[PDB]
């Protein structure tokens, strides 16, 4: 059960999350919970760790800059992190908030949440499941999501590569800064294409 | 004169380069020589250093992997460099070949050639002139070159930003690895957009 990892039932979690998140963001999280379960089953990952990580991955989405900045100091994280924003922080720093609120201590789940936005050059199968599930969950409809879904039906590594390539391309297209760990992920996975 | 920097006249250089390079690549280099002069004049860079760096920037374009690998060892460069290829090497390693053949010792010219493909987070005005001149030289016709030309007519920094953004976008589009120093350049310059 979820209580094996956090300090409340799935039902009570959803109630807590309904406070913290707009509906669309909660619906998304429920989408990722389902998508992560299906991927985990296909690629030999613990379906329960995947489901929970997937539901939790955007938990800290709506924390404010101030809190993140507080969390960076409190936990004495990489000081470079202050140079970035919500996109980077919600996973990379947001894990500390999850840990505070829900008493989550499982290292594999925490890591999968941590790098769900930017990945890493080395990713566990659980990390990849969350990273991909986030992208392909049934509520998303961005052009090319169908291709991501097909790829993910066949290869977890190739789905990581495709998603990462598309994010880097889109961020450069938009003129947005790109977190250097994202490029670590890109270069590590791009051969899979 | 060019002989103030290298060990032969411009004429004798062009003869040497005509041996080393296909016509199209030499025509390109002549294009960059002209474009660098015009940019240098507009943005207060030594027109002669710019012209020479521009003519020389793709000198080592057609060295083979073997030679580059030789040069990496000989000059005890970053060992990580062996993991890459011609795109990265021709400027970053190719400067050592230029130095061998032409007795080029000027640090500013050497640096501008060194990073002409990937840039750096910190670039001198001369570095930027070569980086941009390479992209906008009159022989190039890629779609959007007109926009690069307009931008470069107004702002060197913004032209660096535009070029870098487009390269990162294109490489991700193509599924090609991206040299991490390229992202250093991207993140350093992207605000200028
Ligand atoms: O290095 C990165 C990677 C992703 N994003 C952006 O941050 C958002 C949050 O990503 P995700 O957590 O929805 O995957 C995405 O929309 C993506 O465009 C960045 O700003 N930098
Ligand atoms: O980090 C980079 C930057 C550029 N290139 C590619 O290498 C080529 C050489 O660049 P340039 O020296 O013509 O600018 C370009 O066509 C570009 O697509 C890379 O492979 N990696
Ligand atoms: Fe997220
Ligand atoms: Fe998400
Ligand atoms: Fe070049
Ligand atoms: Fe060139």
């Amino acid at each position: 059960s979820y209580q094996d990892y956090i300090n409340c039932s799935r039902e009570a979690l959803l109630e807590k999350m309904a406070e913290l998140l707009p509906e669309k963001r909660l619906t998304h999280c429920l989408g990722v919970e389902r998508a992560a379960m299906e991927l985990a089953q296909r690629f030999g990952v613990d379906v329960e760790k995947a489901s929970l990580a997937g539901l939790l991955h955007d938990y800290a989405k709506k924390l404010s800059d101030q809190e993140f900045l507080v969390l960076i100091d409190r936990y004495q994280l990489d000081p470079d992190l202050k140079n970035w924003g919500n996109n980077v922080w919600h996973g990379m720093v947001g894990i500390y908030k999850i840990q505070e609120d829900l008493d989550l201590h499982d290292s594999e789940i925490l890591r999968a949440i941590e790098i769900h936005t930017v990945g890493a050059g080395q990713m566990t199968d659980l990390d990849k499941v969350i990273y991909v599930a986030d992208y392909i969950e049934h509520n998303r409809a961005f052009p090319g999501v169908d291709v991501a879904r097909e790829i993910a039906s066949l290869s977890l590594n190739k789905a990581v590569a495709y998603e990462t390539a598309r994010t880097v391309e889109y961020l450069a297209h938009q003129g947005f800064p790109i977190y250097p760990q994202t490029l670590e992920t890109y270069n590590a996975f791009v051969h899979y294409l």
